[PDB]
């Protein structure tokens, strides 16, 4: 398999007003992502890709555009998971089909699933489509809290590579390294990348590096080479822009923010905000002059 | 318009052990509602329903069969509601043409909508519908609460009948009725249906009136009557019973009932455990026993 | 020993602007409750008479007035509860001393104590001071929880009486009642009285009893008489009044609603903000011309 | 004033069998953590002195002894905060008077209080003393969450020299520095130290280092000195030794570690369990064996 180790994009999606994908948009921000954010790669129907709002066959569209427009230039995970596990398996096979590197699920959300509840899930998806599989946790979003013990239980399968982790609790994070020292975990959130990295996360996956990822990758790098002082500095900086995106919205911030590059990010799909007032398209502008110029 | 008050089953689904819908019986589960519960009505594709585990078609196919077997006979609600916009706009559409009396749609979840993108789901919801609309309210899965001031913002649209509250908050149940006197409220608790009958509920929707459907009933108009003493006793059976019902797994347990009455309920829908343990059929045979003989 | 159903303001406290209690003021709250509210009893030194921002000897001298002042006429209930158990004890013996009716106590709070310290807790004042006990459960405050099973083990104890349960769950609270039945409640949230008496609580332990105990006493009587539709249309004004005091400052208002009848009900304590604003001043003399006068 | 910086052990103490000060023992705590532990300095009264269980006499003799036995020789912070603000007012005078070098304060906790009323507490016990102050927030203890803007509030008064940041939010942290770059942020959960060094706090005060200041300081200095692989080591070791104390019981196995060295620790104090027992001694042993010996 490809090397899945460093900064993925987690992709966002170019809508039309009417909610349909937009495909050039769609191939704009891809090929933004690998040609000037540098990528080691893309993670595809994620929170971030709007994913959630999508029917099954909006999704396998994302999923062939995205495959269609990196080809083999970067690593592309598949987040594949929902509530319905029939829809989960069948996108799995899709994307595995499509050539992607690995899956990935959330935990199953909205029921109170028991944990042997979701293992089982985990391990279904892994036998129908044969895939590795990164456990996607985001306990602020699906209030599904995974223990230590839990975590080495989902790693007995021996497909599932590690835990994209959008959680902030360093402990946790810390215990698993050291209870699972060769499974992989991607820190999923931006504004804590430093620390993050200080407990030597093998890479991240995040919504702001469509937009930021010249500055994300210095932060990865420098930290784990401890250059510390001057990665503090730069999550400084990009938590300054981070702060500003989210108090403007943040999947409509970032794609102004592409916008103003000349990628045709689109609008974000309802229920979301569709579309940006006229004062925050005037806020994401002093954003990217502050930031990103 | 039909008559919406009174006592409501969430209607359960018949799976196979693949988790395709049963149809037979899926109709002997609405048959036995009508026939033997006794209800006003059914409250199709809620929670109770699994609805959130399966596909677009597949909530067609139960709406479609729900109101085959119900026809006119009963009241109808259909619930649409999801992180999807257009999906829950492609489900009223298809439930408004069969002929159902109110849509209902969860508030929408997963990710942290702000009230303003909540109304305008409803009233998207109801503006491509044209159908009437109950506000479907679960804080316990969903994390979404909505004040009395928002619940005023939503009833300004003149569609919107009032809330199916499965809710334990007992003030804001007050203070809805106070403020809104014209507008509906179902009690969503069946083991808390005593103290909100008591505040002047004009039904309840319920997962356990699927099998207890006689008491509910009883516990319903004695307290409306005034009779107190007696609708407590019955309450406190009702309690012993759905207490047992919880310990052994809410919606199996239903089902095991169900088929102990020649009801062929079927499965649960992965990745909610599909069957129940050994031991379980045994504690479900020892509450048909204590409860329902 | 004297009958503890019926209705308990939780007596609050008459300050100086320099944070001394005031006698004269505390005695006349004592009288009005006892002469114009009519209540059953006073619940002394709980959350309401700003009993955890006191030190040891200002908390006796409410113990002792308030005993000073009621003498027999009613009956009285001395909360002595804390994270210290040894001023617990100390208080115990002082309020017992004293010929308090009971003794209740909060769960111990702040530090994560277990189940099994939080009933040694129990244990230990009981066993010091000889007296009865009624747990006194406020979650929405100390963050403890306790479950049915615990409260058997609590009960286990035979000079625990029962509950103030300032809590919601009104599931919780039937099923005590199931297995409990010789155990007592007192419902704690004022503005689900009805509710709460529907489920046949012995009685109720509320802040705003000492200016509306008389709507109170209708609400509670009313309710155990199966008068449903009287109680709830005086719940309905009661909460009118209730939603005004919560919004304009809860023990700040009770005491400006008891200063405009006479009643010299001080100052609050700080680190509570200690007096009105000017406009909540007039605030609060609306809400007596409309509900109180 | 001295130099706050550092690593300083929150303070335990030596409690006799009935749960008075055992005063021997606690000036063997102090010395332990000067001689052996190399603090900087010791933060005295806080959660770890079980002070919240405590009587105002209790607390006194406590910061009298605490200062007696360290005379200059290390930075003390005496922490005077409660729900009591008289009681805040007259322990922040007496360790004024003492000579302590600076007082922190607990946001105060039971009461849902407003953050006027919290500035308010901090601004009268910093003028009535007329010390220095530092902020302790520990939220997952008091439910208190301050916000960088509040922070900032907070930060008006030039007495306010930062705050011990008992909290795990890792972005709040990086915001308050970039916010107040001059004022001191103390780390308070020992098993997140090298992240929260990461982004530059300024010392850590905490339980564990009564026992394992040795590490704690090369884990605080290794990381500042950007050598992170081995910090990491540290922090791993560290770890293995903290999820092993706070399984046995936090506060009885610290005192249990340091009994092991011949520090009359003592028991602790009622409602916590005041003795573990001889399975717990004989984990505890273990414990030593492993990481402590
Ligand atoms: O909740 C989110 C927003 O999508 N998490 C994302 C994080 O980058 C935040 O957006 C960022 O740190 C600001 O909070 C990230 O983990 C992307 C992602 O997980 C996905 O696409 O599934
Ligand atoms: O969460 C649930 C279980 O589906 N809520 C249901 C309730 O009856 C509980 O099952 C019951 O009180 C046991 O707690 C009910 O409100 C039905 C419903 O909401 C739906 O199907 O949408
Ligand atoms: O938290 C409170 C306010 O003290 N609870 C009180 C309640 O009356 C509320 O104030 C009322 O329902 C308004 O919400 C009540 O249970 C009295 C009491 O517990 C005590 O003094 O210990
Ligand atoms: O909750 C606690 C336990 O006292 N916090 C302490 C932390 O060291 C933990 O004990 C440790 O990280 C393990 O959780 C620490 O902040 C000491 C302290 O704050 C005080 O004395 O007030």
């Amino acid at each position: 398999m490809k090397n899945l180790k460093g900064i993925f994009s987690a992709l966002l999606v170019s809508f039309n007003a009417d909610g349909s994908i937009n495909e050039k948009g769609l191939r704009q921000i891809v090929r933004y992502n690998i040609d000037k954010m540098k990528v080691d790669g893309l993670y595809v129907g994620g929170s971030t890709g709007e994913n959630f709002m999508l029917s099954t066959e909006e999704k396998k569209e994302i999923f062939r555009i995205a495959k269609d427009e990196a080809k083999d230039e970067i690593a592309l995970i598949a987040q594949v998971g929902s509530v319905n596990l029939q829809e989960a398996i069948e996108l799995g096979k899709y994307a595995t089909e499509l050539g992607y590197d690995s899956l990935s699920a959330v935990t199953p959300f909205y029921y109170k699933f028991s944990f042997p509840e979701i293992k089982h899930y985990y391990d279904s998806i892994i036998e129908a489509t044969g895939n590795y599989m990164i456990v996607y946790s985001i306990p602020f979003l699906t209030g599904v809290n995974i223990g230590v013990e839990q975590f080495g239980e989902l790693y007995k399968n021996p497909k599932v590579l590690g835990v994209a982790f959008t959680a902030g609790d360093f402990y946790l994070l810390e215990r698993l390294k050291k209870a699972y020292p060769n499974h992989l975990i991607w820190a999923g959130f931006d504004e804590m990348m430093l620390p993050a990295a200080s407990l030597g996360v093998d890479g991240a996956i995040g919504s702001t590096f469509n937009v930021n990822g010249v500055r994300a990758r210095q932060i990865f790098e420098l930290t784990q080479a401890g250059k510390l002082k001057e990665a503090l500095e730069i999550q400084h900086v990009t938590n300054d822009l981070i702060e500003g995106i989210l108090a403007n919205g943040l999947y409509l911030t970032i794609k102004e923010l592409l916008k103003l590059d000349g990628v045709e990010a689109g609008y974000c799909r309802e229920p979301m905000t569709k579309e940006l007032s006229s004062e925050k398209v005037a806020f994401a502008k002093e954003l990217k002059a502050k930031y990103l110029s």
